[PDB]
């Protein structure tokens, strides 16, 4: 699959959830912490069905996150990513705490200026320290710029193609889900699907 999108799950599988989730996003958190467990055991476990994740970045925080998950070897992204999106109370708080000098460097300056600022602030060097991920490593992953403007391309034909707006949002089997926004909204979908 293209950058910014990763399977979980049998590519064959006949019932195929994509999922447009943010790592600064409040409800994609909840919504992880909510439905990881359900959907690998229920689902994906089973090869009833796959799971398809796309990085829909909506700020430069975000993608500072999205640049290192994506960064690591496919085997990796799933482990990573949940981590981010289950730990984001433990790492989101610059967002809410920082002042406006700081909030100045995140959205002016050339992409690797801003990347550095944002992992900095945000504490990205020790977060990934803890998981293996040394400072050179994670150096090379911030400057990948080509990388970034991938990502901001993917994003950019779920906005075009699917009118994707709010997170989390999901389609099934190429419907995009109207009124689905959270895992109680979008579990009875699935088990219709599934119990057919
Ligand atoms: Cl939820
Ligand atoms: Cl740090
Ligand atoms: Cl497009």
């Amino acid at each position: 699959l293209a950058d910014g999108h990763h399977l979980l799950g049998n590519p064959a599988a006949k019932l195929r959830l994509v999922e447009f989730v943010s790592y600064t996003c409040p409800h994609c958190s909840h919504f992880e912490i909510e439905s990881e467990g359900q959907l690998k055991i229920g689902m994906v476990q089973p090869g009833k069905g796959a799971i398809e994740v796309r990085n829909f970045v909506r700020d430069p925080i975000d993608m500072t996150v999205a640049l290192i998950t994506n960064c690591v070897p496919p085997s990796r992204f799933f482990t990573l990513h949940t981590a981010f999106m289950r730990s984001q109370a433990q790492w989101i708080g610059p967002l809410a705490n920082s002042t406006e000098a700081q909030r100045q460097r995140w959205f002016n300056g050339t992409f690797a200026t801003r990347t550095r600022a944002i992992a900095s602030d945000f504490r990205f060097y020790d977060f990934m320290a803890a998981r293996g991920m040394d400072r050179s490593t994670l150096d090379r992953c911030l400057s990948n710029e080509a990388l970034a403007k991938k990502l901001a391309a993917e994003t950019d034909e779920a906005i075009n193609q699917y009118n994707v707006s709010g997170t989390p949002s999901f389609m099934i089997d190429g419907i995009l889900l109207a009124g689905t926004h959270d895992w109680a909204s979008l579990r009875p979908q699935i088990l219709a699907r599934l119990n057919e």
